[PDB]
């Protein structure tokens, strides 16, 4: 038993600001989605290839949600309308389902693009047109079912219950359940997109592994000269002396692997004593379908010029490691052959990032969702655990406007970014 006017914290100036922000964004949001829906149906008449299952659901939810929200919000605040419990829970159920289905659409958009990254080869087997058709339908029914529950029962007046100080006639247990399901998909949305950016961050920069024997220090100076062209180009480098290497999984996670070794053949071809242990235990090395290249120092005076490079390349192509370019072979000092070093290093780089606008969009969406749903659900958690003062009700009233802004910026985030929709919008014009 709570007074309806107790939920109405309304300063005539605060009432005008509420009305201004809600009638601008409201009329602006409705016109946006009413245009988006018109474009899809116009596009449906011309092209049957774009699914438009996600953008249509998001637009319908934002249109229906905003229309009922702005009207009820202004009627409740500016006009101070006192409705019966069922008539209010009918209206509150309507907006809640629409906004729930809206964020449920973003949840289905998250799983659509999460499966494409986690399981690219199996994406076409899971996400289909009938499955997405059924999923959205069930997403809408569940969204309606949950939001109709307060009207059916499970409210603060039907049961001896502890009520909400921001939503009249609502049981806090129902809100905690509603917050839970909304928070789970939101956290999954945040987790998925954060999982996309961290996964794409490792692929942007390539990793190059350099090992060398070099008793005298020439193949090291070579590798040190080899590494800088790679490093200056933008390659993560992990040069390692062959005397301090671990055999098993030595090449794991390297897009390119450069194996340099000096030849030390007094009588017969012999490699660097430090490079021999790694040579023997190569099978242990990943040694498979790994882009790899060789280099090494030698001298013309010997019958086997850089025979080490030949022995290594024979084991690499034996196990199937793709040798992208021939091994680099140097005699004497590589300080005079610096040009050929950076030449072979730029060539092995030639023979072989991410969409930042799509990467920033995820950042933007995450920043948007954290901005629009963070404080909104936060105030509701304050209502569930303990209670709040009058200022928080006023802040929540302004924060109730914050989710409406999300419905305004969504057709700019997704529909405007749709290359197919913009084609359908231009097709509206003569030719
Ligand atoms: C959509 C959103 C942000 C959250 C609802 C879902 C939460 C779980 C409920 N299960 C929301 C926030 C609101 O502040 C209000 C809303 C809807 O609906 C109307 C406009 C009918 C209310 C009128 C009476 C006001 C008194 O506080 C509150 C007004
Ligand atoms: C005992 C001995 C054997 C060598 N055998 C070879 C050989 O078979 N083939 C070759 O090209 N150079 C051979 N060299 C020359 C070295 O490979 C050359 O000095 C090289 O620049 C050494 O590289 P590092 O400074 O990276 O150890 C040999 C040198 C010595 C002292
Ligand atoms: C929210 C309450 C008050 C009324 C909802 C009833 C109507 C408007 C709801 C219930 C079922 C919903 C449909 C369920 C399935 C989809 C597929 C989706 O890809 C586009 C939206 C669309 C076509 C929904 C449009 C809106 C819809 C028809």
């Amino acid at each position: 038993f709570m007074d309806i006017e107790c939920f109405m914290v309304l300063n005539p100036s605060q009432q005008l600001a509420i009305a201004v922000l809600s009638l601008t964004l409201g009329t602006f949001t409705v016109l946006e989605n009413l245009l988006v829906l018109c474009v899809i149906l116009h596009s449906r008449s011309l092209r049957c290839r774009p699914s438009y299952h996600f953008i249509g659901s998001l637009a319908v939810a934002d249109l229906l949600g905003s229309v009922i929200f702005v009207y009820s919000f202004i009627d409740f605040h500016v006009f101070h309308r006192k409705d019966s419990r069922n008539v209010f829970l009918f209206k509150l159920g309507g907006v809640t389902a629409s906004f729930t289905a809206s964020v449920g659409s973003l949840f289905l958009a998250a799983i659509d693009r999460y499966i494409s990254i986690h399981r690219p080869l199996a994406y076409k087997r899971i996400v289909t047109r009938p499955k997405a058709v059924v999923a959205f339908c069930l997403m809408w029914t569940i969204a309606i079912v949950i939001a109709v529950l307060p009207l059916l029962g499970w409210n603060c007046e039907k049961l001896q219950s502890v009520c909400s100080d921001i939503f009249p006639h609502i049981d806090k247990t129902y809100l905690m359940f509603w917050i839970g399901v909304v928070s789970v998909l939101l956290l999954f949305i945040v987790y998925a997109y954060m999982y996309i950016l961290w996964k794409a961050h490792s692929h942007a920069v390539a990793k190059a592994l350099i090992v060398y024997g070099s008793t005298t220090g020439n193949t090291e100076y070579t590798a040190e000269t080899i590494a800088r062209e790679l490093a200056d180009a933008g390659y993560e480098v992990d040069s390692r002396d062959a005397a301090s290497v671990e055999a098993g999984g030595l090449f794991e996670g390297f897009d390119l692997v450069l194996l340099g070794c000096s030849t030390w053949g007094d009588d017969s071809i012999e490699l660097q004593d430090d490079f021999i242990p790694l040579f023997d235990s190569l099978e242990e090395t990943g040694a498979q379908g790994r882009k790899v290249a060789c280099f090494g120092c030698g001298d013309s005076s010997w019958e086997y010029f850089c025979g080490a490079v030949d022995a290594i390349e024979e084991k690499l192509k034996n196990l199937g490691a793709e040798i992208v370019q021939d091994g680099l072979r140097i005699d004497g000092d590589p300080r005079a052959a610096r040009d050929d070093i950076v030449g072979w290093a730029h060539d092995v780089r030639g023979a072989i990032r991410m969409d930042i606008e799509l990467a920033k969009t995820l950042v933007l969406i995450l920043v948007v969702l954290i901005i629009c749903w963070g404080p909104l659900l936060a105030i509701m958690v304050y209502d569930v655990f303990g209670k709040m003062n009058k200022l928080i009700k006023t802040v929540f009233a302004f924060c109730s406007m914050l989710c409406l802004l999300n419905s305004t910026v969504n057709p700019i985030i997704y529909a405007l970014r749709s290359k197919d929709l913009r084609h359908a919008f231009r097709s509206m014009f003569p030719s």
